[PDB]
């Protein structure tokens, strides 16, 4: 449990090259730096990347490990921007509260593992409530591992509102881990 601190780099090019940026400190604006994300990589933990600068538009969470091409993170855009630092779920591996309707409303599930397709395994095609959050957390649009990803930064949450979304409407998701 070192966390002593997540370091990525943006490289406007592939195979690392043209202008690379490196920083283990929240980047939020660190477009000003690179406008095309080719390849990235990560040096420690896990890293945070939003879809536009300020915006934190179209959310996307980088993994651990090296990204020698966009298509080595399976890039949903090629924008990469505003990006906080990641530090994977520790203690009581990643725990979830997923819920049918809104004010605990509705079929409640207490999972704590990773889910290709929240309907396809809970049947809740949108969560009006969500409880619980880990360290951090990853949401998916679509089931298996597809769709846009989105930062966790919600908890007992009742409302589906609470998400960002104006609606529920979820698929799948994946938990984080060393």
């Amino acid at each position: 449990m070192s966390k002593t601190g997540t370091k990525i780099t943006f490289y406007e090019d592939k195979n690392f090259q043209g202008r690379r940026y490196d920083c283990d400190c929240d980047c939020a604006d660190f477009h000003t730096y690179l406008s095309r994300c080719n390849s990235i990589k990560v040096e420690g933990g896990t890293w945070a990347v939003y879809e536009r600068p300020n915006f934190a538009w179209y959310m996307y969470i980088l993994p651990q490990g090296e990204y020698p091409e966009y298509q080595r993170w399976m890039g949903l855009n090629d924008r990469l921007s505003s990006c906080r630092a990641v530090h994977l779920p520790s203690g009581g591996q990643y725990k979830i509260q997923i819920f049918e309707k809104g004010d605990f409303s509705g079929q409640m599930y207490e999972t704590t593992e990773d889910c290709p397709s929240i309907m396809e395994q809970f049947h809740m095609r949108e969560i009006h409530s969500c409880k619980v959050l880990e360290g951090v957390w990853i949401f998916y649009e679509l089931p298996n591992y597809r769709g846009r990803q989105y930062l966790l930064d919600k908890k007992e949450y009742r409302k589906p509102i609470d998400w960002g979304a104006a609606s529920p409407a979820v698929q799948s998701f994946r938990r984080i881990v060393e």
